[PDB]
This record gives structure tokens, sequence and C-alpha cells, in this order.
């Protein structure tokens, strides 16, 4: 019914022999036949299929209204089996800002494999339209996407990949299942880094996909045990353990989230603040219409680089980390962090500056992060 | 010094800060920065790495006497990073029997992006010099290979690999590291299903990679990052535990292999039996060159396929199942498990006859695995 | 600072060594000894201590306001622990309908080793000043009780146990430590079934202690140390990892406790409730007073035996199965499940009647719960 | 059949439902029931029963040729549950030289509970008849004892308790099953600290008790459920895992025993030897009249303490640590480290000079061990 009983209750997370009520963990490669090509239940050598991975497949595939989910090892080896669906020759469109590890993964190995791929500014559609070549195959999109949350029109981008013989893709890992569901608004496949708010506790890395298409599933499936990028049993058990309350999780960070834009806005040490929720955003009205609730990401300029290091200093209950998601609110630097390699003045034309600084909202009391982040600020 | 001591005592795999005498299983995504960019102790995302992955790849680079080692989700996962070190319109020689993964991986997924490959038998070297074409960059061979245990001259493909210009590639499962160590004989890269013997207990799906290459190690661990098919740390863990008593288990297996062997040949309903410790199999010379021991593989020949059922039905030792290197003995029909796709009078003209059987021979006592093998071929 | 904060900060859960955000698993049993007797960290014997163990011990002392915490491997080695603080010759008073697993404990372990116990009623603290003997040595009460939610003057009772020389225990389970703290009320020892809501995943059965006072924490460790009932690593960790989300899933079960009492309250096919909110319940006034919210265990009253079954035939999101504090919403029938082997009369005396339900309420959506249990009465 | 194969076949350590040759871990605490009290397999609640716990229980009933097997969260707790089917009043009779923890359990802990102990020197089984008191219920005896390896008669002790009318007990840690087999001997109750050999690993603190006697069951049963030591499903699986390779590790263990012996015996720098595979040590037929081999654990005089520290020092292969059974040989001095609560002179007296060393052999080549140690001790 609702999505918080969705998440207890949807997939198939126990175990029908004992009546366990959460999914075993099964450590184990092979499986006995009692005759040769008779499986007892389906399972003959883990690469293939293992039943606690399973278990989290079937979740994924049903919080994204989907028939058919897929682990992997990490979120960029769900993002190269979804890509190894083109041959090389065939061309993907990409938002511009697309995450560093893609827009990696992209550039310095596919590309070696014949793969062309174009980044281009998605919050306007006809942006895709234009970039759209004889050999285009993928259109890729996250939304909203890292650090400055730019956001892309997904029923728009389906419609377009439709149109166009595509293979649609939304990397949907800021926005989780419980608010943004790609695959209802036409897109083909959903693909999620599960490191981050899907496992939700900082102790799996991991890569979710599901879509409703059976030939794409058959096409993931063959990809996934040829090359292997498999999720173990003991990071599938966290996952589906961590997806359990990936709800409460979402709910609290977002009432965070409100509150510290609004702190944020009025702070005199703080320029300009990037969050979906906040009405002069670009695509405000776009991101509303797709989802009903917001990431936890957020980023923020104050002046300088010292100052951002102060700001970190100065935080009791905001951690310097990488990652994004956690059950802790974390903070980092972009221009330091994710984007250092990049040319200053090009960082700078692209609005990743000194000064910016990108926090994840955890779920400790809002009013404690609150008036942590602002007494930080009082500081600068 | 000695083998079993090295097993023990090599690589590192205690805890330098409480004294663990065991590896951490760091069940973690990412890691505390005191500054920016500085971490504490190497350690920053666990997709780059993870200090139980980290445990196990200093195993792996100690046992093949190699300098760097990686850990990925399976062994195919392996196999697919080191092919990635090429690109679109390069060139790869194998041998004309290797495992069937491989085998789909190369021929479905990486001629799709331009990689080409040759399947030639490397049981005579110079079939190698003659396949190389202006293209060729890599060499990869399995010896012994499945499920017929043909023996390739690993020092003299290293010498063709360096004199050609060639990345030489050894898959290194059957063997093991406590039998055969390919590094030392100028092999550029080992690799390894650590599913099987490794890990040993049919519990872990791994890959390990070894290599004493600099530039080689950065080129993997960059795709290791990219394309994400890394290891977790419980199975990391697993791995490392199951190692201990990879010498233990290996030289039982030999002592079984041995006189199961004598029994298979003295027993009127097996023909032909399949393994390098037989004196009159090809390049027998070589592998006592190259190895000192033996795989736990052996394949022979009953009559036909009811009599391979037959003997299947009536041991009490043989497990029916996928896989091989288990503590259990495993019984197998390749024509019926691999090969059926392939035609049958292909099959019967490769060897891969309907009677013809594949074990994996585990640590169960010598002799009751020679007398219910041989009691249940007394029944045919 | 709030209580959401103290559940994400509170206790040591990284690792000082790598920063790795999350506590390591030490799946390990012994350390090394840099010289006799220095030790690293302090470990030198996993029963002893162990640090995964140590981190959930320092969670529940800091959530508690205690300083020292106690990790046992279920919540009636907690208890029995607790109990062999005293000698053969001394008496302990309990609340009369106290957990059957801690009054089979006592009435048929305990007693054969010279322990005397008395069950009064304490939910009139003048009960325990009269059954207070020369020899007794420990007051232990569980507020509320189980099913009937009884409740029971914590303060006051650790004015008593001062009074007279006695050990306080309150086992907290029901409330958990962000309800209800002992300890600031003048309790010695609190203790909880982690198995419950502090776990709260239905996947780790432990127990944990914690306490104020220097020396019954060290005749606790010596106990531990001697009778060995120590929680392990992974469940440690996993233990770890559940209270993180303990205030949102507590929350989220009071919106719904408080809803599904309305809907009972006001539906005909249900008599009596019983849940310490209820503005008319016995002590009510007490338990606001001591905390700050409520249990999610609630039990009420239908006809008889066939209702209850088909009652819990009749919902889609009430499970059948033990135990309580789960992500699911439990139900089941005390009469049957708890106290079957009483006589049908000393049941009904009791109040725990043929149609007494019981349910644990989970963390699904609110308005589902409630239209799933009106529903399913509306059956009836 | 033979002892090798029956580790890795004997017990139920398989999945039944979907075949998987390994137990699934079942990280639960609870289970679906269909109808209430209509279990699927059996399971209701962890802390009752636990199918992998299960798993581990059917291996060391099978291992000890018994009926019921029962996994506790550490060695001392299956002797506490063991201690407590008696009552107060009650009398054991132990060996002098009982492991430390079980003279501590019984003295600090369970005489404050009226169990009544008397330690004497079983060596000579009319010693123990001597001791019987008219409240005698049990014989609680280890062999071989440590540090000094003394050996009991086991068949002998057997007759006396049937014939008296008393509960026999066999401590057979340093033996494993896999030599020594008290059950078979008239035995009525075997346990094993499965810390050290059983799980072989130092990774799994844990219990094991095996008994053919169906009342004794019922009663360990029931203490189990009520006090509730009980080893959680990780550390169980992690013990069927090592458990596979006791045979390979005990019998690479008593080559290097025998080699390091010899050395020893040998060695101008060592004085007294103590191991019962020595002809002169006191009951050397008995023990090869009940065991086919030999415990690793071997205890040597050397001068003094600064030959003890400077020993330990000087050796590449053995680690300075607490517990015996790892895969890694171990060093360690008990004068220091076991018995420094016990007066010089007394320690003295008892034979555990301040020079006695003693080592549990680990899995390393054996040459590797002994000319280690030769040459460390070369240095003294
Ligand atoms: O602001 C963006 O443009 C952006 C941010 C991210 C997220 N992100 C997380 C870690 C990280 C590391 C490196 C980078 C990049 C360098 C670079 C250069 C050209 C084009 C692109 Cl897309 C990128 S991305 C981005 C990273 N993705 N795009
Ligand atoms: O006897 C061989 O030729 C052989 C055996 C294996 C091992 N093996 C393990 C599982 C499995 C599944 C399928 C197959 C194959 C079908 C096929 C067709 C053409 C060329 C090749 Cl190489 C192959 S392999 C082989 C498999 N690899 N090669
Ligand atoms: O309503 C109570 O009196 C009550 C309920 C519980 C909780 N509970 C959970 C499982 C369970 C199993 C058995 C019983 C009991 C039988 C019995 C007989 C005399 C005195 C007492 Cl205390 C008890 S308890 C109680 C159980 N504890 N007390
Ligand atoms: O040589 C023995 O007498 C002996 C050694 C062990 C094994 N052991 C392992 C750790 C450890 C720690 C303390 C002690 C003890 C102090 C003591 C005092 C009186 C009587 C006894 Cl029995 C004991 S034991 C023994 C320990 N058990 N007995
Ligand atoms: C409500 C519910 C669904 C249906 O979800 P929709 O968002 O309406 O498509 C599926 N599974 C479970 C377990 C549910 O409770
Ligand atoms: C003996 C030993 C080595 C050396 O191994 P080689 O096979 O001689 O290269 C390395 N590490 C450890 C721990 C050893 O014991
Ligand atoms: C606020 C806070 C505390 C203090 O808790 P009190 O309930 O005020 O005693 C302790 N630890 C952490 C991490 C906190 O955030
Ligand atoms: C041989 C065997 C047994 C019988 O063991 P005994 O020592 O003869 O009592 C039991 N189980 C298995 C699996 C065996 O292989
Ligand atoms: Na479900
Ligand atoms: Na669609
Ligand atoms: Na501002
Ligand atoms: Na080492
Ligand atoms: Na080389
Ligand atoms: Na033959
Ligand atoms: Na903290
Ligand atoms: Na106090
Ligand atoms: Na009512
Ligand atoms: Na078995
Ligand atoms: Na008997
Ligand atoms: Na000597």
């Amino acid at each position: 019914s609702n999505k918080k009983t969705k998440l207890i209750h949807g997939g198939h997370t126990t175990d029908d022999y004992t009546g366990a009520v959460t999914t075993p963990i099964y450590q184990t490669s092979t499986y006995l036949q009692d005759d040769i090509g008779d499986l007892r239940q389906g399972y003959e050598y883990s690469r293939t299929a293992n039943p606690t991975r399973s278990s989290v497949e079937s979740v994924i595939a049903t919080l994204e209204n989907g028939k058919h989910g897929f682990a992997f090892s990490s979120g960029v080896a769900a993002i190269s089996a979804v890509v190894m669906l083109l041959d090389k020759g065939d061309h993907i469109i990409l938002n511009s800002d697309v995450y560093g590890g893609t827009y990696r993964a992209l550039t310095k190995v596919f590309t070696r494999f014949g793969i062309e791929v174009d980044f281009v500014d998605t919050t306007h559609t006809d942006s895709i339209v234009q970039a759209i070549r004889p050999t285009t195959k993928m259109l890729f999109i996250e939304t909203p996407s890292n650090p400055l949350l730019r956001v892309t029109d997904i029923k728009k981008s389906a419609e377009i990949a439709k149109e166009h013989g595509l293979i649609s893709v939304v990397d949907n890992t800021f926005m989780t299942p419980y608010y943004q569901n790609p695959l209802d608004l036409g897109i083909d496949i959903v693909l999620h880094s599960a490191t981050k708010y899907l496992g939700g506790h900082s102790d799996v890395v991991a890569g979710l996909v599901a879509t409703s298409d059976d030939k794409l599933a058959e096409r993931l499936a063959f990809i996934s045990n040829s090359t292997g990028g498999i999720l173990g049993p003991q990071d599938s058990y966290l996952l589906v353990r961590g997806i359990k309350t990936l709800g409460l999780r979402m709910e609290q960070i977002n009432r965070s989230v409100i509150e510290i834009i609004k702190m944020l806005q009025a702070h005199p040490a703080v320029q300009q603040v990037f969050h979906p929720s906040i009405e002069s955003h670009l695509n405000h009205d776009v991101h509303m219409a797709q989802a009903d609730g917001h990431t936890g990401v957020i980023a923020f300029e104050v002046k300088n680089t010292e100052s951002a290091k102060q700001l970190i200093k100065a935080t009791s209950y905001y951690t310097l980390a990488e990652s994004l998601g956690a059950v802790e609110s974390l903070i980092s630097v972009p221009a330091l962090m994710t984007h250092a390699s990049i040319p200053a003045d090009i960082r700078a034309k692209e609005g990743i500056t000194d000064g910016l600084v990108r926090i994840s909202v955890g779920i400790e009391d809002t009013e404690d992060l609150v008036d942590d982040l602002k007494q930080a600020l009082d500081t600068l």
C-alpha cells in the first residue's frame, strides 16, 4: 500500500524453508544437483545466481516498480554493465555534470572500446534532441546531479528516447526509490549506487539495477554472468537490512534539509545555495512533478578555501569524509576533493568555487544540525 | 622459508593496531579524514581500497612472488579486468580449450568492443608464434586446461611474449600458487578463480590477480577503480582464512589423485584417463619442469551417458555439483553440464565423449575415495 | 545534544586506526603481544574483551547515561549474569508478571542454587517494602511488563532499594534507552534484550547491561569472563548498526501506536485495551513522569480463541511470530503461545483470556496498520 | 568410513532447500508460523534453536559418536552449563591441574551457589575413589592437562563414575574428536573449547558439548535455553568451516610435534620436556590406549625467565599470544601469563618454573619449526 509498508513487505525477504523472518546469508559457491540438470530451487552456481542476492534484487525491482533486479559489486560496476549493452561505434548522450566515476569510466575505459560519448546540458531537453547522432543508442541521465543539483526532466527524456530508439537510463542514487521512480515515467533502466542511501549505513559498496524490459533484463543477466561484477551474499544481506529503514531515514533527512536551507539562505556568510527545493532553482517545477521529496545533498558557497576549511573544523556533527547517504551528516569541498584535477579557472567557470561546500544531511536531530552549522558559519 | 610456512606467515594478515591475529573485517564504505586529503592509513573509499581486501591482495602477491595483488568479485571479473588492458583493434591469443566462461566473455562480450581473439593449440608453442599478428597484444594461457588437462609450456610462452612485445597472462587456477608460479617463469600477470582451491571451502566467489610489473599494476588498479568489480570485505576475509590450509589441502588431494589414477588405469570399465601426472600425457615433462605437484581435476572415459549417470548414482563420497577445489570430492559430466551447447559430433571430435566424467578430488580419506569410485565402477 | 544526535555520535563506533566510519568486525580470538604482558591496545583474548564488543558496550553505556556496558549472547544471559551477583541464601524481589524466560530461569535454575525469589505486585511500591526480608539483596523490575503492560514507579523503587541496601535492576527492553533511562532515576543496573528494539531487525539475539557503579561493573566483568555468555563480534556489529536507527524507528512506532489505540478503543469487536498511554491505565501518571514516549507492545481483548485466530488470518501486514521490536508488525496470542502451560482458569484470573491478542507495532505506514487491523476486526 | 571422510560428510552441513553445499547463515531471531504452534521446520526463536547452530551441533555429535550436540558462546559457557546440571550441596571431583578458567569459575562463582569441589590427582584413578563423598554427583577430567600434559585414564574414570552414580565429563579440547572419543569409552558428556583446534583459525570463541544420554541432553537444552549462553550463527558457520580441515591440521601438527620433541630432548639448553608421546611420561601407555594421536601442546624447561624471554625474541615462526590450536605456532610462559597470581615457591613446587615454556604447534613446515626453535635455543 503506502511507501513505508512497501519497504517492509515488498520483495521476498524471508525464508520459505524455515520461516526465518530475514533472508538467510548463502555464503556458498555451488549447489547440489539431485540429477544432472535438475536444480532443487533454480540455483547452480553463485556467480550466476545466489539466493541472498536474489532477495536484494527482488527488493529493488519491487521498489522501482520494475520486473527484474540486478546486484553488482559497486555502483560503477552497475554502470559498466549497463554501458556494455552497447557495441563499438555506438554513441551515448549523458548530462554534462555526470558523476566523476561515470565520466572517468566512459572517457578513460569505454572510449578505448569504441564507445562514443557526448556530455550535454540536459536541463533543456531539446539539447538532447540536437545531440542525437545516427549512431546514438543510449541516453544516460542523473537527476539531480552532483554537486550543483541540476534537474533533468525524466518524462520528456523517456519520450525522446522512445521516439529515437534509444535505451534510456536514469542514475537514481540521489533521490532513491522512496521519492523518484523513473521506470514509472517510461525510462528503460534505473540504477543506483546502493553504497549511498539504500544501504544507508556507510558499510556496503554495491550497485543495483532494475528494469521492466524482459529483453534488456536478459542482456544484463548475460553481461553480469560473463563479466562477473556480482554483489556478494553478506553485502546483499546488509543492503536488504538497510533498505528496511530507507523511508524513515529519508523523511528525517528531508525535515533537516528544509530547516538547514532556511538557515543557509538567511546567513550572511553564505552566498548561493544549490538544492531543487529552492523555488528559484532551475527546473524546480520539473523536480516537484517527478519526485515527491528531496535528496539530502546540498551545496552552498562560502567565501574561499580558508572559510570552507574553518567551517569544517568548527562543526561538531558534520564529518569530513567521502560518499553521501550515511546516517552521519558528511561534509566535503568539491574543489579540493572531487574536482582538484580540473584547472582552477575552469572550476570557477563551472561554479565549483574554492568556497563551494557540499553537505550530505544525515539523521541527527534537526535542531542540532541547524544550530551546529549556523554556529560554525558564525565563526567565519 | 618452505611453502607451508609461507602460507601462514606470508602477506600481512594481522592487525597492527590491536594485535588481532586475524585480519579485521572492514565492513565499511568510507573513512574519516583529519584534514582534507590527509588519510590516516591511506584509505579514503572502499571501492578504491579496503583494508581487508588489501590483506588478501598482499597474500596473493606474496604467494605468487609478485609485488601487487588485486581482488575481484569473481574469477571472470579478474579476467575481464585483464582483458580491459587492451583497446579496440587489439588481438589476443589463447589456448584452444580455454575455460567456457573465458571463451564466452571474449567471444560474446569483448568482441563487441573490437577485441580480436584466436584460440590455438598452445601445447606446441610454435603454434603461438604462427598465430601472432601485427595487432596481437596479449597471450593468455591456462595450464593444465579443462576438462582434458592439456599442458602448455609457461617459460617458452613467456619468452615468446617478451620477444614479440605481448602481455603474457596465465590462469593458474587449477595448479594454485602452491605448485606453480608463472611470475617466476617470466609471465607478466597471473590470475586465479579464488572460488576454487584458494578459498577451498565452496563458500566464496572471487578472483585474484598478481603481477610484479608496476605499470601493469597501475593500469589494473585504474580499471578496478573505474569498473568496480571489487571483492567485498567478508569474502576477502574468508579467502585469507581458506588460503591458510591451501598447502595441507593440496597435499592430501595429491595423495588421493595418485592412488585414484592407479585405480582408474587398472579398471576395465575405464578407457582413457586425462591427467598431467600420467607419463604418456602430452607435455608431461613440461608440466613436471614447471610445477612441483598436480591439480586435483581428473577426467576419464566410461562407456556412455548411462554409465556416467550410474557411476554418479553409485558413489557415496562424490558429490554432483558444479565448480572444483572444494573440500568435498565433486563429480560432473562435461558433455551434459558444460559442453551441452556444442553439437554432439563436434564434442566427440574434441574428445568430450558422452561417457567423459570429470572429478575434482577433495580431502576425504584416500582409501575411501579410491574404494568408493572403484565399487561404483564395478556396477557398470 | 538531542537524542537523535546522541544515537549517531554517542559511544565509540569508528576505527581510530584507519578512520573507517563503522566499527571493524574483529572476527578473532587472540592478540599479538609485543612483550609478555604488554597489550598493544588492551586486548589479549576475545572472551575477556573484543574491540567490536567494546564498541557496542560503549554505545549502551552512553545511551543509558552509565559508565560501563556489557554485551551478552542473549537477554537471558544478561539476566543470568546479573542474578549471579548474588549468593546462595540471598533473596530477590521481582514484579509478579516478569517475562517468562526470567521467571523460568529464576524458579527452575537459580532456586536450585539457593537463590530465593518472591514475585509481588510492584504497581504499589509499598508491596516491595512489605516483601523485603533480612536476606533480600536485589530488586528486579520490568516496566511496562508483558503482556498487560503494568507500570512500576522506577524512582520510588530505586529509593526503596537504596534505603534497604538492595541492588536495583530494571529490565528496560520494552521502553529502550530512547524513552526511559533508569540509571538517571537512581537504579543500579539497567539491562535489555537487545534481540528486540535495539537491534531492531529481528536478526540478532543479544543482551546488553549498563551501570554507573564501578564495583558492580567489576563484579559483572568477572562473571562475564568466568561464565562466558559473551556476544560475538558479528552480532555486536549488527547491534551497533541497528541502534543507529532506534530513534527514527521508535518515533514511527509511537505514531502508529497512538492511532491504533484510538481505533481499538472505538471498535465494537474489541473490549479492554492495555497500554500505558491510556489515561485510565494504572500508573499512567507514573509512566509519563519516568518516560518520554511509549512501547510499541499493545494487548487487547477480542471475544475468544476463534476470533483471535481469525483476526490473525485476516490481516495483511501483521506477522504471526514470536519476539517484538521488529521492523515488521508482529501478532501473537499469549494464552496459546506464552502462557499455555498455565491452567485455563488461572490464565483467566490473571487476565490472559483466550481472546487476548498482543501486537508489536512495527514501522509500516500508520494508515496501513490502522486500516488493516480495523478491516480484520470487521470480519469478526 | 575413515576419519578424514567423516570430517567432510559427517553431520548435516548442506541446505536441503536450495542444495547449497555449505550451511546457510541464519542471521535471524524469529520464524514465521503458518498457524499458531505449527513450525515449518521446527524453528520458532533463535535462542531456543537456530539452523546454523543446529548444523554445528550435528557435526560435534557425529564426530564424538554421540546423539546430541550443543553450541555455546565460549568454552567456559559450555563448562558452566554442564556444572549447572548440579544443585547446591552437590560435589564435583576434578583433576588437580584443571584449566585456570575452569578452576576460577568453580572456586569463585559456583562455590557461591553451594557447589562443592575437590581437585585431586587423577593420574592414579584410585585417588578419585578416595575422594568420592556421599554428596559427589560429577567427575570432570581433562586429559592431557595444561601445561604439564598429565594423562588420566578415561575408561577407568567412566567405570568409577558408573559404579558410584556420577555424571562423568571429559574436557577433550587438547586431543579433539580426531584423536580421542570419550563417549566411546563410557563417559556421559564430552566438551570442547572450540576456540582452539576445532575452529582452528583463531577467529571464533565457542564451546561445544556432546552426549548420547537423552535425559542429560534434555537437561542441557533446558539450561541453554534458560541461561542463554548460545553460539551465534556466524560463529557457528565459521566453526563448521574450520572443522572441515581438522584432520589435515592435526596430522601436520603431529608430524611437527614428533620432530620438535626429538630436537628438544637433544638440546643442551632444554631440561625436562612434557608431552604424552614421550615413553617415560606418566601414563604414556594409558594415553596410547585411549587416543590414536597427540595434542600439539608441548611444555619444556629452559634455565630461567631471561632465557624464556630471549627464546621468544629469537624465534621467527613462534608467535607470542594467548590460546592454542591456531594455524600459527604460539609460544607462552605460564609462570608469567597464566600462573602469575600463584606464589613463586608454590609455582616451583608444582613444576611451573620460571623457565617453563609452552608451545602450541601450528601447521607451518616441520623443518622450519624445528630449525627455528633450535637456532633460537642455540642463542641461550
Ligand atoms: O560538477 C561536475 O561537473 C561533476 C561533479 C561530479 C561528481 N563527482 C564525484 C567525485 C568526482 C570526481 C571527479 C569529478 C570530475 C571531473 C570532471 C571533469 C570534466 C567533466 C566531468 Cl563530469 C568531471 S566530473 C567529479 C566527481 N560529476 N560531475
Ligand atoms: O573442452 C573445452 O574446449 C573446454 C572446456 C572448458 C571449461 N568449461 C567449464 C564450463 C564451460 C562451459 C562451456 C564451455 C565451452 C563451449 C565451448 C565451445 C567452443 C570453444 C570453447 Cl573453449 C568452449 S568452452 C566450456 C566450459 N573450456 N574449454
Ligand atoms: O502475564 C504474565 O504473568 C507474564 C507474561 C510474561 C512474558 N512471557 C513471554 C514468554 C513467556 C512464556 C511463559 C510465561 C509465563 C508463565 C508464568 C507462570 C507464572 C508466573 C509467570 Cl511470571 C509466568 S510467565 C511468560 C512469558 N511474563 N509474565
Ligand atoms: O598447572 C596448573 O595447575 C594449571 C594450568 C592451567 C591452565 N591455565 C590456563 C590459563 C590459566 C590461568 C590461571 C591458572 C591457574 C591458577 C591456579 C591455582 C590453583 C589451582 C589451579 Cl588448577 C590453577 S590454574 C591456570 C590457567 N590450569 N591448571
Ligand atoms: C502497497 C504495496 C505494493 C504496491 O505498491 P504501489 O506503489 O502501489 O505500486 C507492493 N508491495 C507491497 C508489499 C505493498 O504493501
Ligand atoms: C620463506 C618465506 C618467504 C620466502 O619465500 P620464497 O619461496 O623463498 O621466495 C616469504 N615469506 C615468508 C613468510 C616466508 O616464510
Ligand atoms: C548530546 C550528546 C550527549 C549528551 O547527552 P545527554 O542526554 O544530554 O546526557 C552525549 N553524547 C553525544 C554524542 C551527544 O551528542
Ligand atoms: C564412516 C562414516 C561414519 C561412521 O564413523 P565411525 O567412526 O565408524 O563410527 C559416519 N559418518 C560418515 C559421514 C562417515 O563417512
Ligand atoms: Na515481503
Ligand atoms: Na517501459
Ligand atoms: Na545566505
Ligand atoms: Na604474515
Ligand atoms: Na617479469
Ligand atoms: Na582402465
Ligand atoms: Na561516536
Ligand atoms: Na546511581
Ligand atoms: Na473497543
Ligand atoms: Na554431511
Ligand atoms: Na554411555
Ligand atoms: Na634437552
